[PDB]
DNA sequence: ATTACCGGGCTCTGCCATCTTA
DNA sequence: TAAGATGGCAGAGCCCGGTAAT
């Protein structure tokens, strides 16, 4: 009865709510005053709780004890109250979508036993949280899995090489086996490979390229493959370019395309392009900004050298002043 | 004095589908 | 037998500067 009204003066987009979760609805008791009063206690604002709430009502279903002992246990974790308002700010779900406190426990006192620091939870819980509202048996899967996959592949010692991934890749435990197997299949079919170069790749620079959803790394490649290829670059050009900066797999094919065409607009030849990379760190805003900056002075730009378009604002404006 | 090489910083959902559970 | 609990999915980079090399 006072339910749909406490909401409104709180702030809660309740049409949003309603269409999330209607079985929280329909229940006769719910905590939405002890959790606002809870999270005011811990620093949140008012319209953070109302944002809170709005995107997972389930949470206005837990009882104080449960919201301050979970709270106290990511306490464990993070040092300061501030810290945890952020990161419910940012997904509530992690928190309120599990009142499981002792799987919670468990977890942590599991993720402590294959070896990591505190700091390396803390990393875990600050930008993957998520990690900590999975069972326990769910966290174990991929760890094993992993573990698994080390081995199968030549790591002198698997226990380490899940440490080096899960700090290298944050969020490796709250990926599917599914999508982690497929990825790295993708990545031993598409290029060599052997195990040993699988390993550094996997644990190095194409880490996160473990997190691609389905298809979606294999469907990037082809658009790099046919997009280079169209500009005279052979096929051990293409893979020795991605190997080289396997980042470039995250882009949009049109983010990729019409980066690839800014540059080459301004006369930069394809090969400038795949022999200095990192260029292509650079937004298209920032390198066309600097573009234009550069052809606005004396320069080239068939002829000069190209790895400022991706230096530090410092390095690339100095030069700029030298070159002027 | 200037560039290259290379790794690190920051990275933190919101939905639906399928079980459990009471 | 309806909620709660849990798993799993699509989503789609940019920037800085330490230190080696020149």
């Amino acid at each position: 009865e006072d339910l749909l009204k406490n909401l409104l003066t709180m702030g809660v987009d309740i049409d949003m709510a309603r269409k999330r979760q209607p079985g929280v609805f329909h229940r006769m008791i719910t905590n939405e005053q002890d959790l606002k009063m809870f999270l005011l206690s811990k620093g949140a604002s008012k319209e953070v709780i109302a944002s809170i709430i709005s995107r997972y009502p389930r949470a206005i279903t837990r009882t104080p004890e449960n919201l301050s002992k979970r709270w106290d246990l990511w306490r464990k974790i993070v040092t300061s109250d501030l810290e945890i308002v952020n990161i419910l700010e940012a997904s509530p779900e992690s928190f309120f979508r599990s009142n499981n406190n002792l799987n919670l426990e468990n977890n942590i006192k599991f993720l402590y036993s294959v070896g990591l620091t505190r700091k390396c939870l803390c990393r875990l819980l600050t930008n993957a949280p998520r990690t900590f509202s999975n069972s326990l048996d769910l966290n174990k899967q991929m760890v094993e899995f992993l573990q698994a996959a080390g081995l199968s592949l030549g790591h002198n010692d698997p226990a380490d090489f899940v440490r080096k991934i899960i700090f290298k890749n944050p969020f490796i435990l709250i990926q599917s086996t599914k999508r982690v197997k497929a990825n790295i299949e993708f990545l031993r079919s598409t290029f060599n490979l052997n195990s040993e170069e699988l390993l550094v790749l996997i644990c190095g620079p194409g880490a996160e390229i473990l997190d691609l959803s389905n298809d979606y790394a294999r469907r990037s490649y082809a658009n790099i493959k046919e997009k280079l290829f169209s500009l005279g670059c052979t096929e051990e050009e293409v893979q020795k370019f991605v190997l080289s900066y396997p980042d470039v797999i995250f882009l949009a094919e049109k983010k990729f395309n019409d980066k690839i065409d800014c540059l080459m607009e301004e006369n930069i030849s394809i090969s400038q392009i795949i022999e200095n990379p990192r260029v292509l760190d650079s937004s298209i805003s920032t390198l066309k900004s600097r573009i234009k900056e550069l052809v606005n002075a004396g320069c080239n730009l068939s002829t000069l050298n190209i790895t400022l378009l991706s230096w530090s604002k410092k390095r690339y404006e100095a030069k700029l002043k030298k070159l002027s």
